[PDB]
């Protein structure tokens, strides 16, 4: 079998980091994870980038005797990891249904004979053709599940092939598991641990704050002209412009090229050699801009992308966070610019509400609502993101469009106490609409049947508009005082941070709600 490379495991982690991978020091959370994995304890890793993430299982794999198995759905990216690893002297291979059976059998023979240390496998392949019975004889020492949020229906990218990964724990009870992801909120993180059967795992959630990325929004008004001007104002800085159609990509690349800008189109309709060339030309800074569909995702992630534009709003914050997160991997100042029109959200809502009714549509609706609320926020954009992912923070960043031009404020302490009290009084079971009706004292049969018309809070906000109360509550959500529980039909629920305001111990400044 693949042999451990270092005598002392504790000192080995840093030795391999530096000597094999060339990194001088660990990033936050990495050492902890790696030492925990080397101790044989299950782990869930929520990390800012794939880069720090992958070393969380590659370093352990080099310090252990045995085979490390890495499950990933990214076939054309898994194959790239292998080449890069092999170039660093690491015995890596991959197995998936796209390979010929001849090639698959060679990889299986490499694992059987102990010539392969690290095997990347597609989830479908791992659970097919009695592969697990073969895997049991190959001295498995660690099983890592990448893109682990894909096992959850509460996430933004559920994959049916991940569901069967819940059978691994039972089949390999003494095999330590790790689950890894860059984008999972609280509900999704909890679901990952439950579905994979992680045994009291170390849960390492790194910060979602990328302090060097400035987040901005521009309301659309002749948006093709706004986009060209934005690009002109970058004055040569590199960028990715994300569009939701191939024609937008192609037309946008042509208009930029017409103005002397070094830009290329990138989408799944290009040939593989053309895709690789565009990626390489962008990596080396031969190209200033790549205009792309969501296909030009992570994977290339040049460290020095200066800006990411979203011409069209994404369907969920998870996607928006992942895509904007491709900017400024080097830590130098970077910007994310989203062009928005409320008619864009109206269209997405239309598309969604005629899809099949039920649980799946509810999940999509919840995440779409939150994306629209981010766009229409009156609170620091960074706080919206951080609190969406459950990273409690109330201090404004000073580095987003809202922080650069804060809305007029008012003392919202009384309004916040009314909203927070209402949420508590209705036992945190109801969504935004119902709560606002209770506050405004509406004539509603449902309210009377629950007896909520007898509450003291009932009608305490009747003198302020529906949109006023929606804004108050949305700002409380964006500040992390209130959450929307996706597993309870988006019920409004209270956090620990709500306590001082609810008690009247602290004052709360809020944005005066926009008239709209
Ligand atoms: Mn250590
Ligand atoms: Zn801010």
């Amino acid at each position: 079998m693949a042999q451990a490379e270092v005598l002392n495991l504790e000192s080995g982690a840093k030795q391999v980091l530096q000597e094999t991978f060339g990194y001088q020091q660990f990033r936050p959370g990495q050492e902890e994870i790696i030492d925990t994995v080397l101790s044989g304890r299950d782990c869930l890793v929520v990390m800012p980038t794939g880069g720090g993430k992958s070393l969380c299982y590659q370093i352990p794999a080099l310090l252990l005797n045995g085979l490390t198995v890495v499950v990933s759905p990214l076939i054309s990216l898994m194959k790239d990891q292998v080449d890069q690893l092999q170039a660093n002297g690491v015995a890596a291979a991959c197995l998936n249904s796209t390979q010929t059976r001849e090639q698959q059998l060679e990889v299986m023979t490499g694992c059987r004979t102990g010539q392969i240390r690290l095997l990347y496998i597609a989830p479908e392949r791992l659970m097919l053709d009695n592969f697990l019975e073969h895997l049991a004889h190959w001295n498995p020492v660690l099983l890592a599940v990448d893109e682990a949020h894909c096992i959850s229906q509460w996430g933004h990218d559920f994959r049916p092939e991940y569901a069967a990964l819940g059978q691994l724990r039972q089949r390999f009870p003494t095999l330590p598991f790790m689950a890894l992801t860059a984008t999972a909120d609280d509900t999704t993180r909890q679901d990952i641990v439950r579905l994979l059967g992680l045994n009291d795992p170390l849960i390492q959630i790194s910060s979602f704050d990328r302090p060097n990325i400035r987040y901005m929004l521009m309301e659309k008004f002749k948006p093709l002209d706004q986009l060209m001007r934005y690009v002109q104002e970058q004055r040569g800085k590199s960028g990715i412009i994300y569009c939701n159609s191939r024609a937008k990509v192609e037309d946008t690349a042509a208009r930029l090229q017409s103005k002397g800008i070094s830009a290329a189109a990138y989408h799944a309709g290009l040939e593989n050699n053309v895709r690789a060339d565009v990626q390489e030309k962008f990596q080396r800074d031969d190209l200033q801009i790549v205009v792309a569909t969501v296909a030009f995702g992570m994977g290339i992630n040049k460290p020095n992308v200066r800006f990411v534009v979203h011409f069209d709003i994404p369907r969920n914050i998870e996607s928006y966070y992942q895509e904007t997160g491709r900017a400024g991997r080097d830590g130098l100042p970077a910007e994310a610019m989203l062009f928005y029109d409320p008619a864009d959200m109206a269209w997405l809502r239309r598309c969604l509400e005629e899809k099949p009714q039920g649980q799946l549509q509810d999940i999509e609706r919840h995440k779409l609502n939150a994306m629209g609320a981010f766009a229409e926020a009156q609170t620091c954009r960074r706080l919206v993101l951080l609190n969406y992912f459950g990273e409690g923070r109330q201090e404004p960043c000073g580095n987003c469009d809202i922080c650069l031009d804060p809305p007029k404020q008012y003392d919202g302490s009384t309004d916040a106490q009314i909203a927070l009290s209402t949420i508590g009084r209705v036992n945190q079971r109801f969504g935004m609409g119902y709560v606002v009706e209770v506050i405004r004292g509406a004539n509603n049969q449902r309210i009377r049947d629950y007896g909520h018309d007898k509450l003291k809070v009932y009608g305490m906000g009747r003198d302020k508009s529906h949109e006023h109360w929606v804004s108050v509550i949305r700002q409380l959500i964006h500040l992390g005082l209130v959450t929307q529980n996706i597993a309870q039909h988006s019920a409004l629920q209270l956090t620990e941070a709500a306590r001082p305001v609810l008690r009247g111990e602290s004052s709360l400044q809020l944005a005066v709600p926009r008239i709209v």
